[PDB]
């Protein structure tokens, strides 16, 4: 996260850190708990990942230093990537992880609500992007989970900022015209969380941008409300 501040423990209890163990163990991406065996994340995180066996999901984490060989994690039974996904910049950047065991909810780990299809017309004014990513393009993963408050940008304005891309209504953009606060490398797959009527909703999934926090280059997120039915198809299958 660029221009962020440290989170306090339990502030974002749906945030997870997804690690890969191959060739060595390290943080790969963020994700969000959406159900008791389900993480919602970005499809691009799995480029070159040939099996769910190399993944570990850690929940209830503030600091990456909490993770050692003896730290509990959730294994991944299945990686579900949207069938129309080709690359982040074209959209459909969404994936589900089905966990091998169930998450026991509590004050350190619990799900975030999905947006309501009836809330496609709400104006969210209290949105935050979180993660352990870099603070600038050439940096390193941060120990403490960071947070930054960022305003949503209309599709028309976002399209003006990315003249050479097709910014669809399945994407949602966020950032200041002047730049300075954004997601960065290592934040992808995590949430863009917005508080509406005292309830947090998962509005976006951190996806891509041109550089980090640049003037007139908002971050581009998967627009989760446009995928609620896809999520229910995969997670509530008969
Ligand atoms: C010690 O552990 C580490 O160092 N781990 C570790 C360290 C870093 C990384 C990995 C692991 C995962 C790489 C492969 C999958 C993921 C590949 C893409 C991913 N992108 C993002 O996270 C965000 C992008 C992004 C998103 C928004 Cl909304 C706005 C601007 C953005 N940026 C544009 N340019 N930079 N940011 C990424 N993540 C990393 C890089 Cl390197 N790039």
């Amino acid at each position: 996260i660029v221009g962020g501040t440290a989170s306090v423990r339990g502030e974002w209890p749906w945030q997870v850190t997804l690690h890969t163990t191959s060739p060595t163990q390290r943080h790969l991406c963020g994700g969000s708990i959406i159900g008791n065996q389900w993480i919602l994340t970005a499809a691009h995180c799995f480029y070159g990942v040939e099996s769910p066996k190399i993944l570990r999901v850690y929940s209830g984490i503030l600091n990456q230093s909490e993770i050692k060989e003896d730290t509990s994690f959730f294994g991944v039974q299945e990686i579900i990537i949207h069938d129309q996904y080709k690359m982040a910049e074209s959209g459909y950047d969404i994936a589900l992880l089905k966990l091998e065991t169930t998450v026991g909810y509590g004050d350190s780990q619990r799900p975030i609500c999905l947006p309501s299809k009836g809330d496609r017309n709400v104006i969210y004014t209290d949105c935050w992007v979180t993660g352990w990513g870099y603070r600038k393009l050439r940096d390193k993963i941060q120990n403490t989970l960071q947070k930054a408050k960022i305003p949503l940008v209309t599709n028309e304005e976002c399209q003006k900022r990315y003249r050479g891309h097709k910014i669809t209504h399945k994407m949602i953009c966020a950032g200041y015209r002047e730049g300075g606060k954004d997601a960065c490398k290592g934040d992808s797959g995590g949430p863009l969380s917005c508080k509406h009527n005292e309830v947090w909703h998962l509005v976006g999934i951190t996806s891509w941008g041109e550089g980090c926090a640049q003037r007139e280059r908002p971050g581009v997120y998967t627009n989760v409300v446009e995928y609620v039915d896809w999520i229910l198809e995969k997670t509530q299958a008969v």
